């Protein structure tokens, strides 16, 4: 039978492409989406008329709450129901805007929303894939590459993507054992958002040494293949820049 | 006129041994504390004994919450009260305790906890110091084990792990204000109450530097230090402390 | 036609494994060897009996010494007289062993073999080869301990660390010229011959994944990945490849 | 009765911002110089007016070599001459310039010096310095806050600096046993050279979060002062970084 994999905000972007290759290569997929009702569905809809069943969609605000660990517990049985399995997790959805220290929603949602979405739900779905389970079972979590040269007030995310390169750690070393392993890729600028203002997008362009352009979405997407692969089978507890050697370049 | 400092979870151990040294240097301290009251009024005595009219107590739960903001804010506004400015901020507060990931409280509760005190309301607590605002600078109470975590520690390794991202992203905002963050970032030092003398021993044995951990006093010097003059073009750092443990491979 | 990489320390182990893949995937390579003679024409046969004229073999001494520049650019020449081209590097030879810090090779020596063959080398050659010009790029076989050092390794430590360094400034600066630099940071794999078998089975157990070390091929798997087409924007990049074993405290 | 340190490239700028801290605060010093005769003789001066019999200078080149080790050894020994002990050693001295990959020195010969000094001469001087002990012995290193962001073509220095760190926690460990502790100091950008235009000056000082502004010798020199004293005695295998938050801005 052909393994299974969960990708979380999966509708669009860096998470539709990571999807679409892991579905490529073979995988049958959970695409989760939160608000991308429609853009999950034609996903599912385009991967399923190449191979018949092999994607579902999944919905869950993924927001910290009372109820987030339910949810997440359900994102891993939607996966296990709908392919009997659940060989991988991409940890992708992401919450993203400023907070600024000094002076909308109020800073406790702004918590809720940028740790949970960055951390503690990426949490809470590796505890249920962990409890649920020649097999080749992994983690990739999508991390920060610029996390120590933090964008102005922008703490709240940065603080969850640091989270998560923690959580990428702790779950690499204790889940081990079980033959899980934990990973991460670290974008530095790839897609940029589609409300960014085309000069904004220019200016962060212009400072990649390895030919002044973002990475697409495949390109991110090809580490995580790699990640999940049967040549990463050694590897645990790393994360890897998919940067352009943005990271490297100083003020 | 003396300049005043807050500590978070300064009733006892690392957190008493900053606030009394604080005090020793001369801050005006506000001795922060959750459940641990007859510690913290004894301390608040021993140092208004010295001079009086020099610490006060102010009490507050750091679990996440939707309050959590307001009693962030009002653990800075008591310092205000007593003595009408705030220089220093040390957050030292921190709840630690296993969360394993492959199975008490509830896990929501754990993380309201673990993130809470370790990372979300040292991030208010920041807000709420800037927002009020000499040598003014916030210091973290880190791990310098924080990159080889302990087993089943995820969510307090999370947390320390964010801790990180604050101390970086704050010292970056608020530069312009003056305001300088920095991090200590021990090893083992004060080992837990619950901790039997076997467990400490092995601990212990794995420092380079003596094999053994550091004292209280030993942390707080650093805190002291980062907090000084001497540390005036310092912000960003976070400062081991941790006698080469880190340093030591499996 | 067919592209072509340049592996040091290519006859045994690691460095093997490398130029094997790198054969498989369709190139050619160029063997450099420093003693490992026989091996080395050993492995050349068994490439080019699989597909005719695509490995040769290169002697040379990476120790450190006024020409040192000059063979490392005679190894670059070599993969261009052989293959009238030269895409890949991946600088594997490496020197090891202790060097105290307190009390039969003079220290002068330990210093020109450590620093040579794991530092100055892969600069010399990384040099060399981007004066001499598609995907382009150099790996550097790092050690995911680094920050972590065995007892008493302080000059090897140190050449590792520098090869971080190289693997960093020459990512940024050759990017412009479209050659990628990364790296490769195994825990344990292969251990050494002469290693005792108690002291083998001590490493081993220590490593989360498997409670084992890495083979030759599972090294040489990240190798041909930061080469292939499906790293195209990776650069300065360093991946372990150590089962968890750096995440261990001590 | 009093303490002794030695400090490589004590003779100008952090060096000797450094030595005349260790001075004021009671130490007797070894300034080590390599070109600079006239401002090492006239800090030793200045120092000796102060307290009689308490600074003397010291000159080697500190490029690789086969005479290297014994240089390295001379100057620790000269401390041990002039003062009968040997507590603080400050690795200090470093040459510092270009070294492009592409394209009157010779490349060995940039190799000797930008190696040779940011980590040869370190290391060796190490070394010697532990022999010799075989009271509140510590050895300063140094390092450099932007070492993973390094400055265009700057290779051969960058890995120099790179070596530096690695042996400032191998020493670390290595000497713990005999209560020798091994730190860095990690400035961003200092004291400038003063040939440099203002305008270039400038570029770099608008970086710094704190303060736009360039650290005074005197301000590293706090760092070394704080390091090397009594109030850091459980403190080995750390690197203070004194950047003013330079290393955590992204390009
Ligand atoms: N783009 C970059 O340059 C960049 C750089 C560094 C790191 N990264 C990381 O790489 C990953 C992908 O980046 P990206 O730009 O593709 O992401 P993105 O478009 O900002 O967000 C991806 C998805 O996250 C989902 N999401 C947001 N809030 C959510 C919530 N409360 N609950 C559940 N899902 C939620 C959204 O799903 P719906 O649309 O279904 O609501 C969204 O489509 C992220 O983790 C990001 O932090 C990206
Ligand atoms: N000790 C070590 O070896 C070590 C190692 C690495 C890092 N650190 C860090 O150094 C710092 C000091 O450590 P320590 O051993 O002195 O700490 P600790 O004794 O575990 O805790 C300090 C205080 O934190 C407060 N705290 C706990 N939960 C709280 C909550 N929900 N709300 C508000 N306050 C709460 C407690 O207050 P009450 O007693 O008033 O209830 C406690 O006294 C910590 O941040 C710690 O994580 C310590
Ligand atoms: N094995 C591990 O567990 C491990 C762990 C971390 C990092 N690494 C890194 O992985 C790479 C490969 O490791 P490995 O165990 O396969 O290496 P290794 O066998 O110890 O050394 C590889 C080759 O380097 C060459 N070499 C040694 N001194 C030389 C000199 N002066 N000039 C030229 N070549 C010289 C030797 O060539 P001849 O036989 O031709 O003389 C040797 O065969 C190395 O960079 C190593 O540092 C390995
Ligand atoms: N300045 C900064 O912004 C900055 C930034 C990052 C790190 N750092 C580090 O901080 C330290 C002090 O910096 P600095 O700007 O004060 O250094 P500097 O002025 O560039 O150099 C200090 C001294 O190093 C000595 N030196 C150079 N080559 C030598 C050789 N071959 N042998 C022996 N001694 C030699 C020179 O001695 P003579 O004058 O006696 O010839 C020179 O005065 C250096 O280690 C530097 O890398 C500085
Ligand atoms: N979920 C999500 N996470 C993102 N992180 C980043 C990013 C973060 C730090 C530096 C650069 C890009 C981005 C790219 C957009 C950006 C640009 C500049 C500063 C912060 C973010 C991003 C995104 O679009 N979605
Ligand atoms: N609030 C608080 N935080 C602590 N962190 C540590 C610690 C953590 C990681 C490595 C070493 C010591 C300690 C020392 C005890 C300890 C040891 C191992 C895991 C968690 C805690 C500690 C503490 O007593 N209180
Ligand atoms: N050229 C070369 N480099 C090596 N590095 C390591 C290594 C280094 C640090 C920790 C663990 C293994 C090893 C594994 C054996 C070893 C173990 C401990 C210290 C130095 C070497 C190794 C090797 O066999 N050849
Ligand atoms: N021996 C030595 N080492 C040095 N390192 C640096 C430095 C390196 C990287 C980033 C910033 C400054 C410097 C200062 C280099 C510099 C000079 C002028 C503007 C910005 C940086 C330096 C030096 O002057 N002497």
């Amino acid at each position: 039978e052909a393994p299974a994999a969960v990708v979380t905000g999966a509708a669009k972007r860096i998470g539709r492409a990571i999807a679409v290759k892991l579905h490529q290569t073979g995988y049958r997929v959970v695409i989760h989406y939160h608000n991308s009702a429609e853009a999950a569905v034609s996903l599912a809809d385009e991967l399923n008329k190449e191979r018949s069943n092999t994607a579902v969609v999944c919905q869950a605000d993924l927001t910290n709450s009372n109820v987030l660990p339910a949810s997440c517990e359900e994102i891993i049985n939607s996966c296990f129901r709908a392919f009997g399995r659940c060989d991988v997790l991409v940890n992708n959805a992401s919450a993203f805007y400023p907070t600024p220290l000094v002076q909308g929603k109020t800073v406790e949602t702004q918590v809720a929303e940028l740790i949970g979405t960055n951390a503690i739900a990426p949490f809470l779905l590796t505890m249920s894939f962990a409890q649920r389970q020649s097999s080749n079972l992994s983690i990739v979590n999508l991390c920060d590459a610029m996390v120590d040269q933090p964008c102005m007030a922008f703490s709240l995310y940065n603080m969850g993507k640091h989270a998560l390169v923690g959580l990428t750690q702790s779950a690499a070393l204790e889940l081990a054992p079980y033959g899980i392993r934990v990973n991460g890729v670290a974008p530095g600028v790839s897609l940029l958002p589609v409300a960014m203002g085309e000069e904004e997008k220019d200016k962060w362009r212009r400072k990649v040494p390895l030919g002044r352009r973002e990475a697409s979405a495949e390109q991110i997407a090809d580490a995580v293949i790699f990640l999940v692969s049967g040549s990463a089978q050694y590897i645990t507890g790393s994360i890897i820049k998919v940067d352009g050697g943005l990271s490297l370049v100083h003020a």
